[PDB]
């Protein structure tokens, strides 16, 4: 029962979501290997993802976390890129989407930097790039990211040199320690702690 509603570029909701995507682009230490070389995106569309069942599943978990955490869900809006984006908007996040080899544990990963999530749209490491051209820096093919509502609850703070959550925690916060430009990443262990609120379709832009 998911329906996608197109936002008009003239709508303030479109404009705030586009500004979060654009303003959280950073340079990556791979020189663009995984996600391509760019400083900004061309946003083609932003759709609101509406699924009553998935939304209730998310608010039900959010109330349980918030009750375990002095009435504080610690809810954030974060990006998630994956080849499974079509399945996530219809069926929700789940364990099948956990990153088994993730540095901060086997869970589902979200990013503050949209350009970190862009690195994963075509798979771990950028996979083989776009399906059409096999190009991880393709400027033609349309990519998609989710901008998601995520319940962190009590988050374990892991400093990083760039399964279940640690006992008594509802998530993990991956704090960069070496690149003072990198924003945080977060990992959750139950799919019902994230709701894919917006589906953003875009291209990366070749720098001038
Ligand atoms: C760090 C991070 C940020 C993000 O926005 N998205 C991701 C997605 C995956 C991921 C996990 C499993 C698989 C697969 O089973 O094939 C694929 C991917 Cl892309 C892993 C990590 C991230
Ligand atoms: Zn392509």
């Amino acid at each position: 029962g998911t329906i996608l509603i197109d936002l008009s570029p003239d709508d303030k909701e479109f404009q705030s979501v586009e500004e979060e995507m654009q303003s959280t682009v950073r340079e990556h230490r791979d020189g663009g290997h995984a996600g391509g070389i760019f400083n900004r995106y061309n946003i083609l569309k932003i759709q609101k993802v509406c699924n009553k069942k998935l939304w209730e599943r998310y608010t039900h978990r959010r109330k349980e976390v918030s009750e375990e955490n002095h009435n504080h869900a610690n809810e954030r809006m974060l990006f998630h890129g994956s080849p499974f984006v079509n399945a996530i908007i219809h069926k929700g996040f789940d364990e099948r989407h956990a990153y088994i080899g993730g540095m901060f544990g086997a869970g589902i990963y979200f990013a503050e930097n949209s350009s970190k999530s862009n690195q994963y749209v075509y798979g771990i490491g950028g996979g083989t790039g776009c399906p059409v051209h096999k190009d991880r820096s393709c400027y033609i093919c349309h990519r998609q990211l989710l901008f998601c509502r995520v319940t962190l609850g009590k988050s374990f703070l892991q400093f990083s040199a760039m399964a279940h959550s640690p006992p008594g925690h509802h998530s993990v916060t991956g704090r960069p320690s070496v690149n003072g430009l990198a924003l945080a990443e977060y990992v959750i262990y139950r799919g019902e702690q994230a709701y894919p609120e917006y589906l953003i379709t875009y291209q990366i832009m070749r720098p001038e």
